[PDB]
RNA sequence: AAAUAUAUAUUU
RNA sequence: AAAUAUAUAUUU
RNA sequence: AAAUAUAUAUUU
RNA sequence: AAAUAUAUAUUU
């Protein structure tokens, strides 16, 4: 079976065939052996995976820094950066409808259930064939700081949460001293302030927005 | 310490007796280092756990029926359920205000971080230990539930999840005296179908809904 | 046997 | 709530 | 049983 | 927010 072409770049060779295939394999074209069952555990599974990864790894090892960092990590958009290494969608055995940003996400987590299951349960064998693969680049993720979404959304998020409130924009400079074009505007909120500079009146609260996601990570 | 008598419940004894302290000091005790971080990992980690355990010992390994169940099973009201086994709460400390719910949960999450840990972080064993103890309350909290629904309403639950619509019942006869009379009624979801007898019209329909649920986990 | 009251069961 | 069945107290 | 209420589930 | 169903309660 074309499988082997898998278990190459996976790193580990199945003793049961049939639960490998069942990973791979959707319920359009099957839904007597689907990943229904693997995705579901390999969510818990990968999770923990990477959250141990970035607990251990993180720069600043606080929750409230962590937190909107592990969005990326365990997003589907994520997960389609780490499936393309192994090009799973190739193996995927999906009929109705061609493959999908998301149905692929779901194979990924399908994947390590099955690796894991066919270890026999075993969380170190299968968490370390895990990072001989991702480590790196989840290592990567984080020393950048990889958000899911634009830091003015978060922060919205954010402030709506702990005080029903969104924040507040205000334009304090349009030009320089020898009139060059920059802007300069203050992400506020309650009494948090912060200055972020940008080539745009928006990028210049993109800036602000990051900014007043980090003051207020300790409160 | 005092720890010993904490140890002697989990069955593990710490390296680094600093940790299973860090775990089980909250922020009002000393914000200079708390459960905070170690929290978060335990959140992946018994996470994990506990999916892992679901998915193997389900009736039905459906998303539709694992999702809810998983939904109970690590709520911050379950794990005091679990910890208060151990007294987790004589033993956390804190300075000002006293043991909240929900805290119990969060310190939970950081006493399985800590072992893991301090174990050498080797899952397989972190995990073990946790079922050496959890497993029979987990392996219970599946059957009854946070609120114990009734086989009626169960089915109709699981049939609108999957089919987005409920079961028909339906009197079939009465057997017996004027006085003690018992019914026979038949519980019935798309093709599928069961027989259920009662004293009562309701304590048949119950019957038939817990044996129309099997043949439904046994699709 | 009937009735009032109440409890239990079933039914509506 | 009503009915029917039984039980207990009560009345006849 | 009807109405009402609470909860839960699905749908709009 | 509403509709429907299930469970219980309450009133009748």
């Amino acid at each position: 079976k074309m499988l082997e072409q898998l278990e190459k770049k996976l790193g580990y060779t199945f003793k049961d065939k049939s639960l490998l295939e069942k990973a791979l394999t959707h319920v359009s074209y099957s839904k007597k052996e689907h990943y229904e069952t693997l995705e579901f555990l390999g969510d818990a599974l990968v999770n923990f995976f990477i959250v141990d990864l970035l607990v251990q790894y993180s720069p600043n090892k606080r929750e409230g820094f962590l937190s909107p960092l592990k969005a990326y990590l365990i997003s589907e958009e994520f997960f389609n950066l780490l499936a393309q290494k192994l090009e799973l969608h190739k193996f995927i055995r999906i009929k109705r409808g061609k493959i999908n940003e998301t149905i692929i996400g779901d194979v990924f987590e399908a994947l390590w259930a099955a690796v894991y299951i066919d270890s026999g349960r075993d969380a170190n064998f299968t968490r370390e064939l895990f990072y001989k693969l991702f480590k790196e680049d989840i290592l990567s993720a984080i020393k950048e700081g990889r958000v899911k979404k634009d830091y003015k959304t978060i922060l919205q998020e954010i402030t709506q949460k702990r005080w029903k409130e969104r924040p507040e924009y205000r334009l304090i400079s349009v030009e320089g001293p020898h009139h060059k074009k920059k802007f300069i505007v203050e992400a506020k909120i309650k009494e948090y302030r912060t200055l972020g500079e940008g080539k745009s009146k928006k990028e210049a609260e993109q800036r602000a927005a990051e900014e007043l996601i980090k003051l207020l990570e300790e409160s």
